């Protein structure tokens, strides 16, 4: 019968029993009856009356606001009258995007953050380096710009590709997602990740190799900056100081993935280093690395977030980490409890969204298929409490973006899984199901093409062509 088609599902409905052909906002008021980012929506005959008990609340009761507007244009009869009461279930609610391996213009940064926003996610998590590029411009680095932010071609493609993202663009990116209640994390790689920055500034590194170009493929990299060089640090110092000047969050990704030490094992200077503070091997190395890395982000008051490791010992209590891998959810859970750190929930079974969602559709040799119901089949908590698992922050999406070369691949993949993710970092469990949900996007696909002007439709073979093999 006559219900909602809001995405994601609030936390509590209660309908009424007569037609609203009007959602003109009569009321709009700040209370401090709901928490600072709770909301009430009431539909009358005459109009929508509004209440929050703060901006972040506000913003996501106009967001609500808005799918009952989309839904109220596509059904002239009316929408049914009632009361809207929802707050989040997890205060983290993210998307990650990856520049570094495709760079996106500001302008399709905003289209994707208005399309995140209607979803009321709360969280941008811009991957800016890796091995196949530099996004963040330095001040004093400028080979960042002129080397590592340009590569050759693109798994053998032959097409050049590049960009860097202005100071002034970051600080606009930063202003918008922040009108639109979205908190930026830019994610700095280190000590690997860094093939880029290596053919930027040899010199950072323990066996320095002037002809390094920017990667054009995918895979590993063994190449680390070397700790035991003073102009590292600078860099470094010089990076956190331009995060902390661009975005006011405050949380720098360091990566923290296992990187291969074999260079640091062969560097003479890191092994003087080893012998001279008694360290085993290099897993201490990277210990003292991450721990000295911390010490300048706290300096900075800036605070580090890591993909996690279960035996890294890198952390301290307190810290976020992120769980990731495949199958290893309910023990990151369970291991971040034991250790006091606090866990964002990104595993790659339900949460990267470089992967197909269509069985079929290009996964490039390796990538397995996550179709939509299988993505919302994710309980962050998985089967927890919130009392046993307090310690979870929400839920985080990467879009890896290795074959996602424009906007158009990137809204193909990421759209609709985006809206599992968020209905999953929102709506309580208890009403949360697949049937709703997928009435919900049935009627959302009108919702994107009116407001956005974007289709959501998914087939097995209109996925947009790629140009590789
Ligand atoms: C920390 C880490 O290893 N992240 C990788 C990322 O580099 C890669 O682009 C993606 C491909 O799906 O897989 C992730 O696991
Ligand atoms: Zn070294």
């Amino acid at each position: 019968t006559a219900q909602y088609s809001i995405i994601p599902e609030p936390s509590r409905t209660e309908l009424r029993q007569e037609t609203a052909k009007t959602l003109q906002l009569l009321s709009d008021q700040e209370v401090p009856t709901l928490e600072t980012d709770a909301y009430r929506l009431t539909v009358t005959p005459q109009g929508a009356h509004l209440a929050s008990g703060g901006r972040e609340g506000r913003i996501y009761g106009l967001a609500t606001l808005r799918q009952l507007r989309d839904q109220l244009a596509g059904q002239p009869e009316g929408i049914p009258c009632g009361v809207i009461t929802d707050k989040p279930r997890y205060p983290w609610r993210g998307l990650m995007v990856d520049p570094a391996r495709h760079f996106i213009p500001a302008a399709d940064l905003k289209k994707f953050v208005d399309m995140m926003a209607y979803y009321k996610f709360n969280r941008l998590h811009l991957h800016l380096t890796d091995n196949q590029g530099w996004r963040l411009p330095v001040p004093g680095y400028p080979k960042l710009k002129s080397v590592a932010s340009r590569r050759e071609e693109s798994f053998g493609d032959g097409i050049p590709h590049e960009g860097m993202y202005t100071k002034q663009e970051l600080k606009e990116l930063v202003a918008y997602c922040a009108a639109r209640g979205i908190d930026v994390i830019p994610e700095i790689d280190m000590p690997g990740h860094n093939q880029a920055l290596h053919a930027a500034y040899p010199e950072f590194f323990c066996f320095p190799k002037p002809d390094m170009n920017v990667r054009t493929t995918a895979g590993n990299s063994k190449e680390l900056v070397c700790p035991q060089k003073p102009e590292v640090w600078k860099f470094y110092a010089s990076v956190f100081n331009e995060l902390k000047d661009i975005f006011p969050s405050g949380i720098v990704h360091l990566g923290g993935d296992e990187a291969p030490t074999e260079l640091w094992e062969k560097c003479p200077l890191c092994r003087e280093a080893r012998t001279r503070a008694a360290m085993k091997d290099e897993q201490e190395q990277m210990k003292a690395f991450f721990a000295k890395t911390a010490a300048l982000l706290a300096k900075n008051g800036q605070t580090p977030q890591f993909w996690y490791e279960g035996n890294a010992g890198i952390y301290h209590p307190g810290e976020t980490v992120y769980a990731w891998r495949q199958g290893q959810a309910l023990q990151s859970i369970e291991k971040t409890k034991k250790a006091g750190l606090n866990l964002i929930m990104a595993s790659s079974e339900y949460c990267y969204l470089d992967f197909p969602q269509i069985q079929g559709q290009r996964n490039w040799g390796w990538m397995k298929t996550t179709t939509l119901q299988k993505c919302y089949d994710l309980d962050p908590a998985f089967g927890k409490p919130e009392k046993e698992a307090g310690h979870i922050r929400g839920v985080h999406a990467p879009v890896w973006a290795e074959r996602l070369p424009d906007l158009n691949h990137l809204l193909y993949r990421a759209y609709p899984r985006a809206c599992a993710i968020a209905e999953a970092g929102w709506s309580p469990m208890g009403v949360r199901s697949w049937e709703n949900f997928r009435r919900k996007l049935a009627d959302h696909r009108q919702f994107i093409l009116k407001r956005f002007n974007y289709d959501m439709e998914r087939t097995q073979g209109n996925e947009p062509a790629f140009r590789w093999e």
